[PDB]
């Protein structure tokens, strides 16, 4: 069978803090887990995750078919041509079993540059109606503010950890203009369960969605407390325990290619596991014109022989090739 995973428990609250040589002793331990598997819990982040799991639970189970079509993007209603990231993504029974609903920085208004310009990977929110899903939208936006608060102190520590000043990435990371996502991914217990809704990897293992890096600056994900992640590592893919206290956090694509592949987006997978439970990642994303130039932390000069790349390019080259290399989720 499988190994366990390297995933150490990082005590995040120095990084809300003004203790500087407490925020390095924490940007130790994030660099020594970004070398090693690229994950790690963050525990003691101050958010309130029993609750988010109760109004995404409230939500996802009392939301009907016909709801799921006036919010669903374009790969599942063609009238919704404008939504190609927010809104619901319908499952297939008998086919395709998860299904989810992904929601953008709540100040993309109709009114905000961005969308004024219709620029590419910014769109308006959709939500189901207010009285059919009470305190939904007012929560879910909240929820938005808390998890950009987590992450912003989560990129103090990042940056502390590269040698760099502790706004680095998080000056980067604005309220008025993040691409970050947060997506509502319910997986449902199924008896019996579609074949075609499995995956098999090479190694045999059944699987929900195929390996993958995450296209992402940083994923700073809650998960129901379920057994289901895997990370490949030299020794093979290795299990990634449950803690459904914590904040499971992996780098993406854009660390990888900042700093050289110094910090890694490791390559995960989702097992297959026939269980009713909940995945609530927030993929951390910078805004469409923000360019970070690449460095290299083991080189003494830190030079690097990538080229800079906006983040708007980036993630809109991202999000498609994920897609076409994975399918459409
Ligand atoms: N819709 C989100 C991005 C969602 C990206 C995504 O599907 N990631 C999956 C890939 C599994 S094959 C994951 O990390 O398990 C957005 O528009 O920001
Ligand atoms: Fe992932």
């Amino acid at each position: 069978s499988v190994s366990k995973a390297n995933v150490p428990k990082i005590d995040v609250s120095p990084l809300f803090g003004d203790d500087q040589a407490a925020k390095m002793r924490v940007a130790q331990q994030i660099d020594a887990a970004s070398r090693d598997t690229g994950f790690f819990y963050a525990v003691n982040h101050g958010i309130n995750v029993q609750r988010l799991s109760q109004k995404t639970k409230e939500f996802h189970m009392s939301i009907t078919p016909e709801e799921k079509w006036d919010l669903a993007i374009r790969a599942y209603n063609k009238e919704h041509q404008d939504q190609v990231r927010a809104g619901y993504y319908l499952s297939i029974p008998g086919k395709k079993a998860v299904e989810s609903f992904c929601y953008l920085n709540p100040n993309f208004t109709p009114d905000h540059p961005r969308i004024q310009a219709k620029t590419p990977t910014h769109e308006v929110n959709v939500w189901p109606d207010e009285t059919k899903h009470p305190g939904f939208q007012d929560f879910a936006e909240q929820y938005y503010w808390d998890v950009f608060g987590l992450s912003s102190a989560l990129l103090k520590g990042y940056a502390l950890a590269l040698g760099k000043e502790e706004n680095f990435f998080a000056r980067h990371f604005k309220p008025d203009d993040t691409l970050a996502s947060v997506v509502l991914i319910r997986y449902p217990y199924l008896d019996p369960y579609p074949e075609a809704a499995i995956k098999t990897a090479a190694d045999g293992t059944k699987l929900s969605f195929e390996w993958h890096e995450d296209v992402s600056l940083i994923t700073v994900l809650y998960q129901s407390n379920v057994q289901n992640l895997q990370v490949e590592t030299a020794a093979g893919y290795q299990d990634i325990e449950a803690d459904d206290t914590g904040y499971l956090i992996n780098c993406g694509s854009y660390m990888a290619h900042l700093t050289n592949n110094y910090y890694k987006a490791p390559i995960h997978r989702v097992k297959w596991v026939n269980a009713e439970r909940q995945s609530l990642p927030f993929f951390v994303n910078l805004g469409y014109d923000s360019v970070i130039d690449p460095f290299d932390p083991r080189e003494p000069n830190g030079k690097s022989d990538r080229e800079p790349l906006s983040y708007g390019d980036y993630l809109q080259n991202g999000l498609v090739s994920l897609i076409n290399k994975n399918g459409q989720t």
